[PDB]
């Protein structure tokens, strides 16, 4: 009943969109993984008359699902989508999208990595972000390369229009203890990149993480914080 969407409150198999801004949701939909339940966020920008994805919903059932929900909620074609890096909360669900005539995107890096490790691989790569600090736009938004944190990979994405700052996974939420799963993390590296994300986007408003609830700007701090603290 307007409060940001948590595993309790999306029935099993379902997604929830959460109005952020103007022409800004994100999707929250849950996916179990080593016998433990997990929440996780995506983005959806309108781009005119159609819109843009930001990741899947973790999962072909579950994006099965978040069209569905996009449909009763917004009524306008998903056209494009954008996956943030390559692990199955961002890319599990980019075949059921492409046969949703959705055309899927990502950077060479991510959709190599996808490949080699056996998850759904977007279509169409990315160029001129494979440095840091590296920026391009892309619809209604700016893809932006802060280097390597959560994963070699992960992209950021800002929405000018409503100065919404969405990290992926790159990025954690307020009440996080660790840095999430690091498998493929470079806790090393990870301040530094947090630290470009903050001089890039200084003006940002909203910052989504890529699982659990949006904040302002004090999420990138806290980041770093908890990755520091996880490293050592
Ligand atoms: C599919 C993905 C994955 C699965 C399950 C949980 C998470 C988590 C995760 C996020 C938050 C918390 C709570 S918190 C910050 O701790 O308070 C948390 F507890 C965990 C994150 C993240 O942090 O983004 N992601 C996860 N995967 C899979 C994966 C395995 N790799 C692929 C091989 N190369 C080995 O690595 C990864 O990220
Ligand atoms: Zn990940
Ligand atoms: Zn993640």
């Amino acid at each position: 009943s307007g409060e940001y969407p948590t595993v309790n409150e999306i029935p099993v198999g379902e997604v929830r969109l959460y109005q952020i801004a103007d022409g800004v949701w994100s999707h929250i939909a849950t996916q179990s993984f080593d016998g433990a339940v997990y929440p996780s966020n995506g983005l959806i920008v309108r781009d005119g008359d159609e819109l843009l994805l930001i990741d899947t919903a973790w999962g072909a059932k579950n994006t099965a699902a978040l069209l569905a929900e996009i449909e009763k909620q917004i009524g306008l074609p998903v056209t494009r989508a954008v996956s943030t890096h390559f692990h199955d909360d961002r890319v599990g669900g980019v075949d059921v999208l492409r046969a949703a005539g959705v055309a899927t995107y990502a950077s060479p890096s991510t959709r190599r990595l996808a490949e080699a490790e056996g998850n759904e691989i977007p279509t169409h790569s990315l160029e001129g972000l494979s440095s840091s600090g590296d920026a391009v736009r892309f619809g209604p938004v700016e893809l932006f390369y802060p280097g390597a944190a959560h994963s070699t990979d992960n992209l950021v994405v800002y929405v000018p229009s409503a100065n919404v700052l969405y990290g992926g996974c790159a990025v954690h939420e307020l009440s996080s203890t660790s840095a999430g799963n690091v498998a493929d993390a470079d806790l090393a590296e990870w301040p530094t990149s947090v630290e470009r994300i903050q001089k890039h986007y200084p003006e940002a408003e909203v910052v989504i993480p890529g699982h659990g609830l949006p904040g302002g700007l004090d999420l990138l701090q806290h980041t770093a914080n908890v990755v520091k603290a996880h490293k050592n």
